[PDB]
């Protein structure tokens, strides 16, 4: 029989799409959140990465315009700005600087608060969504111990007066993030520990917010400086996008081996000391609007559920538990934009016992494939990097053919038309990175011509004017 | 490493355009057709059902025009009739008439050889196939059982010769059709049997061709009386679909236990002793073109390679040889065309492992599930219905219910546009069966209208003007 309540722990990206999924194809659907939900956009204690810079690539987009439709024109009524890639940005890469080729994808971005809240006010309005605020979930209770579980429930805490109940449910949705309970609350029931590949390259981040010269947000590019050294020394980047309200976001990263900013002043010479110092010039003359927010919230790690045989059934792990990344790639909300997709896909055709909610589970790992093989693949190379993973594309694998091929992929991407809309497929998350190794791939590589090599970066003149840096 | 050589075997829908998706992806791709091909549109012995009415719903329409940019807009200069459901049709059901609706899906409908000879101009043009007319797969070669098996090849003959000839390959493709002797050739190498689903309800056809009154295959809806009481009495149906060159084809056709006109003079008939006279009226004074052509090949039946451990490498089944359906639903071309589509889309994930194609066969398999539910479902209960299948969708369900349950939706669809539309979706291949069962149609199909009963059919005055009758 089908389910008739379904419990969607945790109120975040994963969460909120998948509950809204839910809520077409079950009864009632209740969502456990630990934070109060503003309806102005704030930070919360549960999101603690939103206060760095997340770009919505046109995959997840795509996939949230489809479930919630109107959501992208909201956001650009409260000021996310659709940059087009690689046109609207000035990056420089391993391989020098990256021609702004017209746009063949996007991302959009706003500060992360503001999407939440636009998502949340499109997603959980309906009438059999009931949300739990200021309510935790302790531990899930079901019939484990093998031979074939199921979950039947999850415990809960009132925040506000710490008050419990035993949340009854036909289904459980783990989407608490990458902080999650999910495998002590695993332990407790019985069912075996699950396979788990992990790739952590260790990287940490460190952002400040800017006020941009007025008519920077629009009428500039982003600047992203990425130093693709990776088997030398430890990589160091940084990275400033436009947000709504005239507002920059920059974003500092490093790999193990190196030290990120931590006190303000120190901040700008490590953009500073970067390949090239565009970003110290830009953010000289800068209101600092922030301190400085750190994550170290850096490494790939990827659970197999669809694996276990003795998975228990009515139970659902998505968003970063399921599979968290690297964000220098920024997939994680397209990543869990697709566990829902897959979810409202898939749901009907697989509860036609639960021996469907296998299939699920195994459809939503195979949509999450493409972010981990991404990440992983590049971080496997890191100096420093700690590897612990059964994935025959990272480890049955020539490392010197995935780095001169990782090269030759970025020297085609930045200064070949045909190549650079190839890779940008890939890394919006639209097409597989096998895709890379394609034919069809080889072939663009190899017969599409190759424009000269930018000496500088590829700034207009009057984008430097806008900002005040023409003599760049 | 990658395959370099592709054969396919069989250049019908499914390995033409299998064929085209594999050129994308491998160097060399050899086509192997036992048939001369025509480059005029004619019928061949290789594709005996091309003789009875095929409509290509908009599943596979769709996907094929994705492949295949511009093959609509030539089977439309063709002749071809875009069919929109369930505007353009005159339909009765069990339950009754349907209410003509504005389109919500659609099919194209022309000959199928002029759809064939179509299909086959756009995707068999690229430089990297070559396509062996008049030559015949005779076996494959490799090892198999244990461990371990791998087909390495094809052992061909050429009928104009006799001459044999080993094409050894990376990767074969079964598209041979129904008539497919893929069982031997596994028998041949140690492969143990294939698990097979089969729900025959012992579907014929008897098709005759008729020139239609002058504008009818413009200005006249098709016309389908598909009543049945299938649980006490086999079924009898007929549908008369224009096609290009204002011509008629008239499909007849009846479960296990009626009887289908042998002889030109019982083709009227048996249309006369359907639940409405409406197409003996149509046809009674329409110059017949042809002699009555039968088809027997009326079951549905689906192989599980997929489920198979001892699958070969480098051998994939796809089209009609891995399933096969009642024809009444219209799904086998849309099947191959998703066929084709996966292929394509998981290609590349799939040889970057053994040879890749156990994850290819999967993703293939999962593909042709949609209409291979469809059609066993609305099957399994036909009288003298012979059922085989592991299927527990089909096998453990209360046959009254199921019945109820299949009434409800055609007394729903018929009469409430909302209604209409989920079903008109399933149909067309572009939603699961499963959707049927789904809160969102249960609710659709109480909260929805329901228009009163059509008492007649719902011709226009001027469509039955076209057609020289003043009343049904
Ligand atoms: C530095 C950094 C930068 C990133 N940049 C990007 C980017 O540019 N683009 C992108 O797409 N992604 C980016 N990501 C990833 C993205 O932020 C996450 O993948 C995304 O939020 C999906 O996570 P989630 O919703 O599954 O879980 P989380 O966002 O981690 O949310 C978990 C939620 O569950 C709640 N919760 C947890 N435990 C409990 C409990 N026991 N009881 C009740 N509630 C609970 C929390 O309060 C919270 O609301 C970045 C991540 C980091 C760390
Ligand atoms: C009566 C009837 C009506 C139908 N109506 C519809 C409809 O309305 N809509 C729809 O979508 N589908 C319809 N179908 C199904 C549709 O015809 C098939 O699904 C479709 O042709 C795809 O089949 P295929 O390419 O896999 O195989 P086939 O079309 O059967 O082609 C097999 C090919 O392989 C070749 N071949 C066979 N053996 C060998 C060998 N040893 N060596 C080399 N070549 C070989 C044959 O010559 C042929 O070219 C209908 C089928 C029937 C029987
Ligand atoms: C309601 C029910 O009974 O199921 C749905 C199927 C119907 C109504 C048959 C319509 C005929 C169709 C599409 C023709 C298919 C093709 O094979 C021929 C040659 C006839
Ligand atoms: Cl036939």
């Amino acid at each position: 029989t089908r389910p008739a309540h379904a419990v969607v722990l945790g109120a975040s990206m994963a969460g909120t799409l998948a509950a809204h999924v839910l809520a077409r194809h079950v009864d009632a659907v209740t969502v456990v959140e630990r934070d109060a939900l503003p309806e102005e956009p704030q930070h919360r204690k549960g999101v603690p990465q939103a206060r760095h810079a997340h770009l919505l690539w046109s995959n997840g987009a795509r996939l949230i315009e489809e479930m919630l439709p109107g959501t992208t024109d909201r956001l650009l009524a409260a000021g996310a700005r659709r940059l087009g890639f690689p046109e609207d940005l000035v990056t420089l890469t391993g391989q020098g600087w990256q021609h702004r080729f017209p746009a063949t994808q996007f991302a959009l971005v706003a500060s992360r608060p503001l999407l939440d809240l636009t998502v949340r006010q499109q997603a959980l309005g309906a009438d059999n969504i009931t949300v739990r605020q200021r309510t935790e979930a302790v531990e899930l209770t079901g019939s484990g111990g093998g031979s074939g579980g199921r979950v039947t429930g999850v415990v809960v805490r009132d925040l506000d007066s710490g008050r419990q109940e035993q949340l009854e449910a036909d289904l459980v949705i783990d989407a608490t993030g990458r902080g999650s309970r999910l495998k002590q609350w695993l332990a407790a029931l019985g069912v075996p520990a699950l396979e788990e590949d992990v790739v952590d390259a260790g990287v940490a981040y460190a952002t400040r917010l800017f006020k941009a010269p007025p008519g920077a947000t629009t009428h500039f590019p982003a600047v992203n400086i990425a130093a693709d050294d990776r088997v030398r020394e430890p990589g160091r980047f940084g990275v400033v996008y436009p947000i709504e309200g005239g507002r920059w976001l920059a974003t500092l990263s490093c790999t193990r081996g190196a030290q990120l900013p931590t006190h303000e002043d120190e901040f700008i010479p490590f953009a500073e000391n970067l390949n090239h110092p565009i970003l110290a010039d830009l953010l000289r003359d800068a209101e600092p609007l922030t301190p400085v927010f750190g994550s170290r919230s850096g490494a790939n790690r990827r659970l197999y559920p669809e694996r276990l045989e003795q998975w228990p059934d009515g139970l659902l792990v998505i968003g970063d538990s399921l599979t968290a990344f690297n964000p220098i790639y920024g997939h994680g909300m397209s990543s869990a934009a697709r566990c829902a997709t897959t979810i409202d896909r898939e749901f009907e055709r697989s509860v036609q016992a639960r021996a469907g909610t296998r299939a699920l589970q195994k459809a939503i790992g195979a949509a999450v494939d493409d972010p981990w093989i991404l990440a992983a693949t590049k971080d496997i190379d890191y100096v420093n990097c700690r590897v612990s993973a059964t994935d025959p594309r990272l480890i049955g694998v020539d490392t010197e053919q995935r780095l001169r091929f990782a090269e030759a992929i970025t020297a085609a991407s930045i200064r070949s038309p045909k190549a650079s809309e190839i890779v940008t497929d890939v890394m919006s998350l639209n097409a597989p990175q096998a895709e890379l190794g394609s034919n069809r791939f080889l072939m663009a590589m190899r017969a599409d011509e190759r424009l000269p090599e930018l000496t500088a970066p590829p700034f207009l003149p009057e984008e430097l004017a806008v900002v005040g840096l023409d003599a760049a």
